[PDB]
């Protein structure tokens, strides 16, 4: 309706939310928004080469908005590692990379086993999980995104995985810009 009252709010939502993930440095020159599904094999793909860009661009940071469609696993991996950023952020890189690696779709199981090799803490489940997945799907419609993966960088929304040289063409440019 009238996104029209919220259009402004966008911003601070998409690249500033303090419950969503970041990969890199809190005050970067460019921040990626990644929005992506534990479950989405293109999702799995793209994941490794956002965490090479920040190795290797550290003026460059990535968030994660999580859009678990893909069941109830994807749901709760999502939540898991959205809880394991809020309580124990330095946690969360190693739990993320872990959850993507999985390469078979995942069960509460393999959930916990991810944990278990990140060497994640337990953490409990609330509500917040779940708004802050909200509030991810509300920025993905707003922003246009229409599956994933789905990326923000500078001006531009590239859906799905693209090639690493193709990619860091892309983010150079955007840095170069900012």
């Amino acid at each position: 309706d009238q996104e029209k009252q919220i259009e402004n709010l966008i911003h601070a939502a998409l690249f500033n939310d303090p419950a969503s993930p970041r990969i890199g440095a809190k005050h970067p020159k460019l921040t990626l928004v990644n929005f992506t599904d534990y479950n989405c094999p293109y999702c799995k793909q793209l994941d490794p080469m956002l965490e090479k860009i920040v190795q290797k661009y550290p003026d460059v940071a990535v968030i994660i908005k999580p859009l678990p469609f893909k069941g109830e696993s994807s749901v709760l991996a999502a939540r898991i590692a959205l809880t394991t950023w809020r309580e124990h952020p330095q946690q969360f890189l190693a739990l993320h990379e872990k959850l993507m690696q999985k390469r078979v779709y995942h069960t509460d199981d393999s959930i916990k086993q991810a944990q278990q090799k990140a060497g994640a803490t337990p953490v409990t489940l609330d509500e917040k999980s779940m708004e802050t997945i909200r509030t991810n799907l509300q920025l993905a419609r707003l922003v246009g995104v229409q599956g994933t993966p789905a990326t923000i960088i500078g001006d531009e929304l590239i859906p799905g995985a693209v090639p690493w040289d193709t990619l860091e063409a892309v983010v150079k440019e955007k840095l170069a810009s900012a």
